[PDB]
């Protein structure tokens, strides 16, 4: 019934703003601090109210709009954030993430795009980070590597989420110029009863320290987890235990 | 000469041609012997001791690996009961033998472990198996399995050549090992490499909050020892302290680690 329908009302969509980034809190374990957000896509639908990714992504790669709902993704989070350093000077280096879909790293002048966004919306060094699973780097390491240095040479910050899924390589990591490193959420839920998920947590989080990487360990829910990963020296938390990806002026309030 | 050493290969297995070099394998801090890994060595009539590299290919394509390992298997074991007997105060000597690549996917793999670790009656942990990252890779789950059994019929698991490949952090947390080895070209050039000086120092840390005990291969001079254990790394071997010994030889050297 609607697979098909679908498919003819997001045809479009991106180009009349439906397609909208939503929020969610990174908080600094050590301080209590907001200090930044991931991005996520969200799509209001004028009929059927908002739906999640899961819902709409399959369509836009089918239909072969991957890379225009990256570049819309990335331009409305940079501007969002630059929107609220004219408004809130107080901030400094407040972040903003963006999820890139497998093999977007690799598509066609994504480097020059990245540049451009960070010039007109005259954000430092790493404030726009850019989120890529494993998947792209297992895929072909030494491509990745190329791509990736240019990314960071052009002020992206890069995260590799969800790690401690699929192989988390101890040494392909460390050839690779990312600046932070999050623990797939799978394994900070189930650390207080599954004795395989915390020892993930605990190398992950040693891991990044080793490495000079920053750690966020996704899916907090609660405050025991956070005060856990806290004593461990975990940098970074995110999860419903702090919000859910909120609309903009929802997260304004935090700001 | 590839096929005359093809020849030469019948029934050397059988002839007892074959045997172990025993290279230690000691403890950084305290500089004590713990233990040896076994490397296989050919001494051929004619051309004399011929390295794995050289033989280890043709081992294979004659489908004799199995004869091999197994050879290899009990050989080291029957000498390490006789080490331990001569050397009751060294109740943690161990002997290492290295599997090569699919020999864990044999049928009869644990059973023959188990049968050479009741014959030579030595206690659990005593007699390891080095295997590595690829031989796991292949099939993760299946692996994971076997050396789950090897590890209950009381062999010791050590993962050979870490560093190199995958260097999986999600398996390394999943899989029975005690003992995570360091592959020699990180420990050689840890010193004039930031990457190989990160990876010896990350693998170092892991293997330790896994309670593994970490070997670090390859260690050359007193600068490399001394810069590995200021990082906590457990133990080492390499050609600083000795190549894989003669029989005669480590007995010499098991029976001088008696002295502080
Ligand atoms: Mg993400
Ligand atoms: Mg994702
Ligand atoms: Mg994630
Ligand atoms: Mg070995
Ligand atoms: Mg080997
Ligand atoms: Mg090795």
């Amino acid at each position: 019934l609607s697979r098909l329908a679908l498919e003819a009302d997001l045809r479009g969509a991106i180009g009349r703003g439906e397609i909208t980034p939503y929020f969610q809190p990174i908080v600094r374990l050590s301080t209590g601090a907001l200090s930044g957000f991931e991005a996520l896509a969200r799509w209001i639908h004028p009929r059927r109210g908002m739906l999640p990714p899961d819902e709409f992504l399959p369509l836009i790669e089918e239909m072969g709009l991957m890379s225009e709902l990256g570049a819309h993704m990335m331009h409305a989070a940079a501007q969002q954030l630059s929107t609220w350093r004219a408004a809130h000077p107080a901030m400094g280096n407040l972040t903003v993430s963006v999820n890139l879909s497998t093999g977007e790293i690799d598509r066609p002048g994504l480097v020059a795009d990245v540049a451009e966004t960070l010039r007109v919306n005259r954000l430092p060094r790493g404030a726009l980070k850019l989120e890529v699973t494993e998947s792209d780097i297992m895929r072909d390491p030494e491509r990745a590597a190329v791509i990736l240095k240019t990314l960071r040479d052009a002020g992206a910050g890069l995260a590799l989420d969800d790690f401690g899924t699929g192989f988390s390589s101890l040494s392909y990591l460390t050839r690779l110029p990312f600046d932070t490193l999050k623990i797939d959420r799978y394994f900070v839920r189930t650390m207080g009863n599954n004795a395989g998920s915390a020892k993930i947590v605990r190398s992950v989080v040693k891991l990044g320290q080793d490495l000079d990487l920053e750690v966020v360990a996704e899916g907090v829910e609660n405050a025991e987890m956070a005060h856990a990963l806290q004593s461990l020296g975990c940098d970074y938390g995110q999860g419903f235990g702090y919000a859910p990806a909120l609309s903009p002026q929802e997260a304004e309030v935090y700001l």
